[PDB]
């Protein structure tokens, strides 16, 4: 018993962090095989970042101007391309930490874990979600350009977010390792807003279920609703809408705790619309919407 | 900037984690050097639990009863003994993946990350706290004992925990790798009930200077405190007493925001007096006592 926001054992990734430096900036790079994946700002002077032309800032640099060291040790950078908003430096020598991996860009709603790096070295791991404006939130200071999230299926590490840039409201925006970023952000310094930070519904429910199994049971209610009633009292308060899809994907945790994803809903609209009264749910005075339904049964079960 | 409830890289621990087997149990063990320590109720089967006599129920156990697995290789178990509540099941090959380490004991009010393990493998990683009452809020299910609780600075892991318990109202219990319990709980199967689980007032300031650090000042207001004032409202709300050791230790984070640290405790006292009304700090609705004054300056510092 007890749930927890959790991240994967970040080991694996431990394992494929590097420094990466470009004239006097320093960022961490992603060293999988002989690649090292990292921001192509790490290009850019403070001036450049105003208005780049990262074509044109990259003619001026060679193989030898980026500096790639894993621990205390240098790499041989033998050849560099970039794909989008990320840099491929293709080194001489294959990571031999290189796990089991796979490059996923997720949707909104995917929650994921982040090893926070600087100087190529692991400073510490939390979980967050791919918000639904695109943006994370994070803890990211300067120096944690490069350092990535990941989700882990046993043995096989699924690399999805590369840290890019803080907005001026202090969210966080990334790409996945193709170098794509999530929503509409660019990498420049410039006037880049985000939109509504709507909640996940549909992982609210998920850990309205997790506190079920733990215990966590004064929100239950007598009342049921249905998708398009619920959707109404959703759109009020900027959740996202739930859909037959989500319902399904509900489908173990109701079948686990024999409350209907419906009857769920019902609950979840009474807080809403009454709130919490200074109680708590799983620790929390809040609705808590960053553990996807396959988080919540993962962590329930124990998979390794 | 952001603020995240941030566990330590697992790497070094997770290279440290092996399966145990006595009979029909597996749990965890924690292997350093020649040495797999692991909670010494491995050797108990449900029955035993109610009212186990150890030193009796050992001697019925041999080496090659202790079944330990790194990976899927089988350890030879040479020797064992007892230390308080832990076994140290002494093995023929030193874990080439030992750390620098060091045991500790900490104090309630101290966090710590938790890998959280089952038959030998890592699951996850959180965050938590020792409690003032002794108990910590993890998430471990069956198969969790012998977890371990730890925080490192910079190549040395501190291990600080061992999981041994889940006691009726789903709140946890262990040991240091010595083998002593955290508080007065006892490895046995009986009504234990946790004290008063108050908040820990150092911790909750320390979190308010991360607030201030990272944008969030709307709580911050025009009056002051004493120390002896503060605490007639910390004991009302079932608070720790704010001492002037913790001032002393909050000193950092005051220079670092320019608020004196008696200001920030009236800034505190209204919070509690008053509520959040609606609003949220760091993405929390209640006031976090989670992190210490030492886990913000090293979050907001990006210690590797
Ligand atoms: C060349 C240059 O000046 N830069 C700085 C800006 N960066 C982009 C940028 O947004 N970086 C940062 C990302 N995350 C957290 C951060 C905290 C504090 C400061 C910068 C952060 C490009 C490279
Ligand atoms: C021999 C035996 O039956 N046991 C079981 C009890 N254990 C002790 C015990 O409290 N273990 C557990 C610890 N943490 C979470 C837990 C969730 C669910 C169940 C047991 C948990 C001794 C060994």
């Amino acid at each position: 018993s007890g749930f927890r926001k959790m991240a994967f054992p970040s080991g694996k990734v431990e394992g494929c962090m590097v420094q990466v430096t470009c004239g006097t900036t320093t960022l961490n790079g992603l060293w999988l095989d002989d690649v090292v994946y990292c921001p192509r700002h790490v290009i850019c002077t403070s001036e450049d970042m105003l208005n780049p032309n990262y074509e044109d800032l990259l003619i001026r640099k060679s193989n030898h101007n980026f500096l790639v060291q894993a621990g205390n040790v240098q790499l041989r950078v033998i050849g560099h391309s970039m794909q989008n908003c990320v840099l491929k430096l293709k080194v001489d020598t294959a990571n031999p930490k290189t796990p089991k991996y796979k490059f996923v860009r997720i949707q909104p709603g995917q929650t994921f874990s982040v090893l926070a790096c600087y100087n190529g070295s692991p400073s510490g791991v939390y979980q967050c979600a791919m918000r639904p404006n695109f943006t994370i939130k994070g803890s990211f200071l300067n120096g944690s350009c490069g350092s990535v999230g990941f989700n882990i299926d046993y043995d096989c590490v699924s690399f999805c977010y590369m840290h890019h840039m803080e907005l001026p409201t202090g969210v966080h925006a990334g790409t996945d390792l193709e170098g794509n970023f999530y929503g509409p952000f660019v990498d420049r310094q410039t006037a880049q807003a985000a939109g509504t930070d709507t909640t996940i519904t549909v992982n609210v429910l998920a850990w309205l279920y997790a506190a079920v199994i733990n215990g966590d049971r004064w929100f239950l209610n007598r009342f049921t609703t249905t998708l398009n009633d619920f959707n109404l009292v959703a759109m009020k308060y900027n959740y996202e809408p739930l859909t037959q899809d989500h319902v399904d994907i509900l489908g173990p945790l109701s079948a686990q705790t024999g409350i209907a994803v419906l009857d769920m809903c019902a609950s979840l609209k009474e807080l809403l619309q009454n709130g919490m009264n200074g109680r708590t749910i799983l620790g929390s005075a809040l609705l808590e919407d960053e553990f996807t339904p396959f988080d919540v049964v993962r962590q329930c079960s124990g998979v390794t």
